[PDB]
């Protein structure tokens, strides 16, 4: 049986990674290139739509359109749950991890008041895992998961302390079906990591609800994806595993039917999956 709808939303502040970014990695990397920062690359690049790491709007942009809300999207492609980014060359210029996004958002308010009606959307952790796998992190995956969860909890606590009262916290995605993870033969590693994050984060959200009357909504992206992938024809999908736009080891021409694909590139869903995710997220809120 469904719960009562939550209150209407008219402002979202989004924090996170490439699954949310609507143009910050593009704006920041053009700035970094214009200033000659060492190692800077133009992100996301020439096979991506309008600075999104996809072929269309991200889920949080769809959530904002469905709710009739303005969106301030702080998310940066590559962001980890702590201070920094998968792209280590960004650190010398800006701390673009979740903790850095929160810092910058609170610094851009004077001593000014966080809007207690705004929805603070948090969607991060994938790059904690991608950086560990790609650069041979020595932390056991269960410890990496605990770090990701502690960093998310810390961001919620800091935003709450500053005045935030409403949150939407997104689970880990199904990293085990991400094309790059499958090609790397890292499926069971991804499963252990994502299950540890997803088991522990709801326990931390219960603790945080004890304080400040926080509204801490949880979106289980794994439940969402498992349902879509088990019933793909219902949603017009056909190809669940191959990227529409290959980039590894090199760029190849995009598929002709991208709205029938789950994945855009080796890491990121298509606009169609972002649309379905944002509609699923919006279903808990009144208009
Ligand atoms: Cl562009």
């Amino acid at each position: 049986h469904t719960s009562p709808l939550l209150a209407p939303v008219r402002q979202i502040h989004a924090f996170g990674d490439s699954y949310s970014d609507n143009g910050e990695s593009q704006r920041l990397t053009r700035e970094m290139l214009a200033k000659g920062i060492a190692g800077a690359q133009a992100l996301p690049g020439e096979v991506y739509w309008q600075g999104r790491w996809s072929n269309g709007p991200t889920a949080v942009e769809v959530l904002a359109r469905q709710l009739g809300a303005q969106l301030a999207d702080h998310a940066v492609g590559g962001a980890k749950s702590g201070a920094d980014n998968y792209y280590g060359w960004m650190s010398a210029y800006r701390h673009t991890g979740l903790a850095g996004q929160v810092d910058a958002y609170l610094a851009t308010l004077d001593g000014k008041p966080v809007d207690g009606q705004a929805l603070h959307f948090i969607f991060v952790s994938a790059n904690d895992f991608f950086e560990h796998e790609d650069f041979a992190g020595e932390q056991p995956l269960e410890q990496l998961a605990g770090s990701s969860v502690a960093n998310i909890r810390a961001a919620v606590q800091r935003l709450g302390e500053a005045g935030a009262r409403r949150f939407l916290v997104v689970s880990s995605t199904d990293l085990s079906v991400v094309p790059a993870v499958v090609a790397g033969n890292r499926v069971e590693r991804a499963q252990r990591y994502l299950q540890a994050v997803n088991a522990s984060l709801p326990i931390q959200l219960a603790a945080l609800r004890k304080t400040r009357g926080l509204e801490l909504s949880w979106f289980d992206h794994l439940t969402f994806s498992r349902h879509l992938r088990r019933n793909p024809a219902r949603y017009g999908l056909v190809e669940l595993d191959a990227p529409c736009q290959p980039t590894q080891p090199s760029v190849r021409p995009a598929c002709a039917n991208p709205d029938q694909y789950y994945f855009w590139d080796e890491w990121h869903p298509t606009r169609r999956v972002h649309q379905l995710a944002g509609e699923a997220m919006a279903a808990r809120y009144a208009r």
